[PDB]
């Protein structure tokens, strides 16, 4: 198919990672009221709405700039500033 | 494996759901601080505690005594006075 989704304040994307069982991740800009780490799946998407509700918000007031997908629960994300492995697991 | 799982406030379980996706719902009795509709998946929960972190929680003070998943997203349950059925990409 064909979707575009957005984050609930716009800005712009700068990594992306998707895992093995379909979640699917992002690296946005820096943003005073959002979440620049937003892990979200797909099939639990409304379809009538361009943004996207997030399963999992980490990294407020935080610009990631790359990311990536250890395992089907751990992501190893980079800011401008520090380097963190979150799971999906822990707010911690 | 063999886990054992229950609400953040214990009570008594009426229903039980498991879906084509692994998602697993689950109703309770009625309590006033705790939701009797929890949706939560296995893969994405915690395996240091007994409790269940939902993703969707649902039908609060309310005592669901019957629910079977209709789709991969909607969930059809019953309480005690009402018959609903609930789409886990709406809160309404």
């Amino acid at each position: 198919y064909d979707i575009r989704v957005r984050a609930k304040k716009q800005r712009c994307i700068n990594s992306l990672g998707i895992n093995t069982n379909g979640l699917i991740a992002m690296g946005l800009d820096r943003n005073k009221h959002d979440s620049s780490l937003q892990i979200w799946d797909m099939n639990y998407h409304d379809d009538s709405h361009e943004t996207i509700n997030p399963m999992f918000s980490y990294c407020t007031n935080e610009s990631i700039v790359s990311l990536k997908f250890l395992n089907d629960t751990s992501v190893l994300a980079a800011s401008t500033k520090f380097l963190k492995e979150i799971d999906v697991r822990s707010p911690n």
